[PDB]
């Protein structure tokens, strides 16, 4: 699935995020279009035998399980399968399990490089929350 931006700005709103460790909402929403486009698909694979999975782009290095990564901690518990579904629960609740870890929103290199320092609030403009 292939969010609107107001659209997922209101299911993670739902889902507990805004403000979530101080991380207010356009953050995770700015995170969310860098680092899948707002899919709920997206897969990327890593040089490090690692893949990237759902809308936060989350790592089977440490957070999921994908069967194909020879080293891994599946830290939350969960195929990274269901990080690629439509409900993004499972997606938000690993990402509250990342951002907690002792480095926040870091952990998403995009973040780090699109989001952080920048207007984010802009990402949920217009929306009704
Ligand atoms: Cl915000
Ligand atoms: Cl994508
Ligand atoms: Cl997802
Ligand atoms: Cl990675
Ligand atoms: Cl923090
Ligand atoms: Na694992």
């Amino acid at each position: 699935k292939v969010f609107g931006r107001c659209e997922l700005a209101a299911a993670m709103k739902r889902h507990g995020l805004d403000n979530y460790r101080g991380y207010s909402l356009g953050n995770w929403v700015c995170a969310a279009k860098f680092e899948s486009n707002f899919n709920t698909q997206a897969t990327n694979r890593n040089t490090d035998g690692s893949t990237d999975y759902g809308i936060l782009q989350i790592n089977s290095r440490w957070w999921c399980n994908d069967g194909r990564t020879p080293g891994s901690r599946n830290l939350c518990n969960i195929p990274c399968s269901a990080l690629l579904s439509s409900d993004i629960t499972a997606s938000v609740n690993c990402a509250k399990k990342i951002v907690s870890d002792g480095n926040g929103m870091n952990a998403w290199v995009a973040w780090r490089n699109r989001c952080k320092g920048t207007d984010v609030q802009a990402w949920i403009r217009g929306c009704r929350l």
